């Protein structure tokens, strides 16, 4: 129920790291801190060598064009699965959703995000925004590790059968087993990469848990 | 280093026995037998259910055009993976290269087949098909489990980097510890799923390696 958030910046220290830890995890989410340092080519590079399912962190945001380029892309470069936010709406979203279809890949829906300020806008859209996302169909969502009342709020409305990774543990403040309360998976980035031990750290959240 | 061969009809014993096995295996090579039977949407219900990665055995051995469409339909279906006959030469194996590459998903080249009427045809053209994979940028094949010492002239064609699975082990003869001298990976059906007790037979197969 660990995935890490690998948001290194060298492939060095990437593939080290996440080597390090691969017995604790079977996803590993990678953004663009890396792939924008180290070329599209890591995701598959990671794919091979630790056989792990690989997450897009992409929080794509644009025009439904746009969106469907960046997933095709995304798709292409091996990558599981492509997170989308869900705040530019529904004709965005059902852009990355056809392009899953297409390829046979998934897309997970960003709902409420986690920092202080997703309360600013997104709070106030979130439960819209998983309500759209149970209407188009939308089976993997994402919400917020510091917001335990929010993440209760959003697994409410879409479902128990719905699978929900949820980042900000750690180093945002969020607590591992108050979060996997509701959420399925938990997304550990930081407190993990940052170890002076990687393997120490990702053990002893699976211990706590 | 196991690879379920899951060649069971019926959609609720195929569940059922992986379900059984799930933790001595990472990955289910799914073939026509259940997907003429339950039909492909059947690749995308085992690798959400299980997490396992899954590869489509489907002896693809038509014209480049014929194989590009199958391809497509099978990586569409969420298959990572797509077995593809060489002896139809390289236009074919090329075509499915293609929408491997489009697609962010692997080609095996089946080289020589474990049955023994591959002795008749296939054998002897088992090692220039090889040397084709390699020409050709082929990383993943296919060999036969029956024949350790084709197995083995098979991994000195393909070097030691590129990834070995094996079939024939069990019902059809092989063993898994000689096997694995040379493949990376053994594949196993009946043994497992034919048995009074799938998992004491998955168990047994691990312990014995
Ligand atoms: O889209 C995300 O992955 C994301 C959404 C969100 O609301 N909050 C959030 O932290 N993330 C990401 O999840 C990871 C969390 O990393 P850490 O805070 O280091 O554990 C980072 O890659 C973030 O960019
Ligand atoms: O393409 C294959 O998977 C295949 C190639 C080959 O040379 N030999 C071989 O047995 N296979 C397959 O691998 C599986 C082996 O199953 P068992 O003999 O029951 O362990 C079956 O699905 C076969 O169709």
């Amino acid at each position: 129920r660990l995935i890490l958030a690998m948001d290194l910046m060298n492939r060095d220290d990437a593939l080290r790291v996440t080597g390090e830890v691969r017995e604790y995890i079977d996803t590993v989410k990678i953004g663009y801190p890396l792939v924008l340092s180290e070329g599209m080519d890591i995701i598959a590079e990671f794919r091979k060598r630790f056989g792990c399912r690989i997450i897009a962190a992409f929080a794509v945001a644009d025009i439904p064009e746009t969106n469907e380029k960046i997933c095709r892309a995304t798709f292409k470069a091996g990558a599981d699965a492509i997170i989308v936010h869900g705040f530019p709406g529904a004709d965005s979203v059902r852009a990355c959703l056809n392009v899953a279809e297409e390829m046979g890949r998934e897309v997970f829906l960003l709902t409420e995000m986690s920092h202080p300020g997703a309360e600013m806008f997104i709070q106030g859209a979130a439960d819209e925004i998983a309500r759209m996302g149970v209407d188009l169909g939308v089976k993997n969502y994402v919400g917020p590790s510091t917001r335990p009342e929010r993440l209760s709020r959003l697994r409410e409305i879409i479902g128990q059968d719905s699978f929900l990774i949820s980042p900000g543990v750690g180093a945002q403040g969020g607590d591992p087993g108050e979060t996997l309360r509701f959420a399925d998976a938990i997304i550990v980035g930081r407190s993990i990469y940052l170890a002076d031990n990687p393997a120490a750290a990702a053990a002893g959240i699976i211990e706590s848990i």
